[PDB]
């Protein structure tokens, strides 16, 4: 951690902070100068290949790839041979599903909540299509808050058992960690996708129980696009098999087969996103210099804040009550208003937000809703910015 | 878009720092990218990032229009239509998709054809589904220079189910005749697959001369683009037939907790956020190999190629590949009798000069050589015959201190 004034150290180093006010992190996160100029550095001053060529460049591009592999497996308590660059979660979620296909039979029960991300719920659905499965669902209430007793009987008998840790839609936190060591308990695999919590509160394989976990740079790690993560706990090395083959994962081949090389290459083919791995590893260890708790701080601030106002102007919001379960996401509606003429209404003050389904049409299919207009924040978020927005709020709802 | 005047490679250079710094011979691997793509990239970064799929916003809007033009971009640079484009992480990812995607139209004792001198993310992906499924998985016959026997190709060719060539060889710099074998593929009814990893920006890729079905290629090899992005093309006339292998968000039309649909084209085969930085930065280098023209790029790498190979044989040093240069590309294997290729390496960038060895994910071309591996020299427009000079003077005093 380093001495800094939050949010405004974090907001020099954000040009478009100056423009807009961002309340779209949910979608990707803006970005900061040093994550641009340590990618700039890679393609201006050492571009190459990786694997160890034995050039200079490809020697320095090669240890910059190995530290980001090192810098991700630490943000999220893994070791270094467990973290796999993919190109986003839903990638990684994906690869899940096709690399563990092979071990389930038919009438193997999955379960998962019923607010995931689409991303989280068509691989299982697929899978379970094809092979004739149970796909389960946890019991849950319309602020997201799951029945944690209904998932204890869910998960018993269960092969796999997958969960979001934030919900995009409603900014709910669920308990992942209480989840993970009921599956556990019962013999199942644990896959959480992390893509809204990565960046945003603390995530820790080990102390999550995961088997498998998947985020995305481009959210709150403050990384750049195209590179995700995807944890392979090591005692699935063998057991998951490669869903993408080919340049970089083998030891040898020949024209009658071929033999794979050990993790993590084993399970990265062809030339990784090495810009993408060096951006990502300078968005950890720019989130690191401001510290999680200071991040996680700033965003209560806020949605307390905005839930509280929202409240004085009579505008249902979404999610839990209980601010500590509550996420930085405040999904939101203004009675009589369509959510795309209130984002559009909002843009036009300068204000970014997201309108509509956001991908998790069974959350929008259970709460009897068509979408909402969807606020959320980073630490580069200021009070000032949401004093701005609940004027402009005021307003809209006073003209009617 | 357009052609302009001038100096290659000299004006190309201008813009590359690092050729000031070294002697550049590993574009096969990866290019140098110029300053104008990493300037692109930068904007989207630090003037309109967001996330894409129409996002009310104005800088969903503006990232929006940016990431479709670019897909616009990359279709005209092929020949193929806007919604034929799938952008995925490499070539690797995107001939792993085919595979995947076409799996299911496959029934037990089915042919597929390749080449024997495949790199690996164009052997193993064929190798899986020929070994799971139970097909027969056969390889056109072949000279130790990389030139296919076009006769054994017809015979070859009749009656499979898929053909997946390489258009250039990443170890040997052969230069197949990839239109010839599409139009076998073609008149024989069997799906056409082309890797064009080493080809595009180089040479003239062009989807409908080629009667490719799908064509994947890389960014950061010869468009000059950034890592991280990567090409499937996919003929309109598999979006009924092609499984998209990754689905989730940005795929859909509707979802339920009972099932899902689909989306169209592209967007169906595009599981979750894009790389929009990427995309963006491909499009940039794409613009700016256009704005050389390929001709002068095939030109310039070819007045490269004919100097590196005159001046081994000056030097009794071996270089594989066709010796007809017509047919060869911008990339020279080589050996020197009694040393290992990472040693020749090490001793060229101990002169500043970065060149690969080793097998370069072509197990069998060394196999079917008898060699181990080897030393590879490889261009692009930016490289010049000075710089082809100082490599031959220090292969020289490395020669002759044997
Ligand atoms: C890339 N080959 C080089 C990395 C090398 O020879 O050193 C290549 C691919 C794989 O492209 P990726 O972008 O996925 O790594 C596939 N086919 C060919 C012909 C080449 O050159
Ligand atoms: C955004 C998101 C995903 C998908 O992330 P991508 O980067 O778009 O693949 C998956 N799950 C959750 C909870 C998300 O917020």
């Amino acid at each position: 951690m380093a001495s800094m004034r939050i949010p405004e150290d974090v907001r020099k180093d954000i040009p478009l902070t100056n423009e807009v006010i961002y309340f779209d992190n949910t979608a990707t996160s803006l970005t900061p100068k040093p994550v641009v100029e340590a990618m700039d550095e890679y393609y201006l001053k050492y571009r190459a290949n990786v694997h160890r060529g034995v050039h200079r460049l490809s020697q320095m591009a090669t240890h910059k790839y190995e530290e980001s592999r090192k810098i991700v497996a630490d943000f999220i308590g893994a070791k270094f041979e467990e973290i796999v660059f993919t190109k986003n979660t839903s990638e990684s979620l994906n690869l899940v599903a096709l690399g563990l296909g092979h071990i389930f039979k038919r009438g193997d029960k999955i379960v998962t909540t019923p607010y995931e991300h689409h991303s989280d719920l068509l691989p299982w659905q697929r899978l379970a299509t094809k092979l004739g499965l149970k796909l389960e669902f946890i019991e849950g209430d319309d602020e997201g808050n799951l029945d944690l007793s209904d998932a204890e009987k869910k998960i018993k008998g269960a092969k796999l058992v997958a969960v979001q840790h934030v919900s995009n839609a409603l900014g709910v936190i669920h308990e992942v960690e209480e989840l993970g060591k009921i599956a556990k308990d019962e013999g199942a695999i644990f896959v959480v996708d992390a893509a809204q919590s990565a960046g945003h509160m603390e995530v820790n394989v080990k102390k999550l129980h995961a088997d498998f976990l998947a985020f995305s740079g481009h959210k709150g790690p403050m990384g750049p696009t195209g590179i995700g993560v995807l944890y392979i706990r090591e005692e699935f090395f063998d057991t998951f098999e490669p869903p993408l083959i080919g340049g970089g994962t083998i030891e040898d081949v020949s024209l009658d087969g071929y033999k794979l090389t050990e993790p993590p290459e084993r399970f990265e083919a062809g030339t990784p996103n090495i810009g993408g791995a060096i951006g990502l590893a300078a968005g950890i260890r720019y989130i690191e210099r401001i510290g999680l708790g200071r991040i996680e701080r700033q965003e209560h601030k806020l949605v307390k804040r905005t839930t509280e106002g929202l409240d004085e102007l009579e505008v249902p919001w979404y999610g839990p009550r209980n601010l500590k379960k509550h996420a930085g996401v405040v999904s939101f509606n203004v009675p009589g208003l369509h959510p795309h003429d209130v984002a559009a209404i909002l843009d036009d003050h300068s204000i970014m937000v997201r309108s509509g389904h956001h991908c998790a049409l069974p959350v929008m299919k259970k709460l009897g809703i068509n979408g909402t207009v969807r606020a959320s924040f980073h630490v580069y978020n200021s009070l000032e910015e949401v004093e701005t927005f609940l004027g402009v709020m005021e307003e809209l709802v006073k003209g009617l």
